[PDB]
């Protein structure tokens, strides 16, 4: 199915709701249910790519893509001071949902280690 | 300069070493001086771009190819069980050094929230 077997894949279809924040061809950004900052939102591509460890040479734009989504919508919720971004792969990544998703934290100071 | 004016155009032109895990026309990877998990690196674009809320549209494919040359390189060092991926703007992200950066951390367990 468009948009893959995953909960991402039912908020693409729009099965289920989310705040939805940004829409267009290829992605969607909306607010994470369990946020870990003050803001805290989710860019993911519309096509099902399960993990990046399974993106393709060809899908670099649309990684890209994923991450130029997330820098406006930051700007959109006021992230002047700035933010961080997050890929996580696999277990020791901490991913839970195999469809890729781009984390995009702020309205808070990041510390470090990023985990 | 090609490169651009910080620590990591110094890297780009060779001025000063880095322990080099990959090189392409576009991009540069290498391990990070101060480590926060057994494999800790960096992907750089060889332009200069100062950060990613100052990334153009038309920087997608480069910003994408950054994320393919970190699961290539996380697969050359062994990175099984998965890694985490991050990039950090301006102050709030912890941003140190104003040339884009992309983190690759994996070799234990990554926690949540990530700083
Ligand atoms: N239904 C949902 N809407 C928004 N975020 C979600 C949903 N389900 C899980 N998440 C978020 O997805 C992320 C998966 O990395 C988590 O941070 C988690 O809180
Ligand atoms: N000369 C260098 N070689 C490799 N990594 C470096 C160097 N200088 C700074 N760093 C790393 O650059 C990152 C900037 O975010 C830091 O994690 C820091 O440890
Ligand atoms: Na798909
Ligand atoms: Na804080
Ligand atoms: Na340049
Ligand atoms: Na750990």
């Amino acid at each position: 199915r468009p948009g893959g077997d995953t909960i991402f894949g039912k908020i693409i279809r729009k099965e289920i709701p989310a705040k939805i924040i940004f829409e267009d061809d290829q992605a969607l950004a909306f607010h994470d249910i369990s946020p870990q900052a003050p803001t805290h939102f989710l860019v993911i591509p519309k096509k099902h790519i399960s993990q990046i460890s399974a993106a393709e040479d060809a899908d670099e734009s649309l990684l890209g893509h994923l991450m130029i989504v997330g820098k406006k919508c930051a700007a959109d919720l006021g992230l002047k001071k700035g933010y961080r971004m997050v890929v996580n792969e696999g277990s020791d990544g901490g991913q839970s949902v195999y469809h890729v998703h781009l984390h995009v934290l702020g309205g808070r100071q990041m510390n470090w280690p990023p985990g």
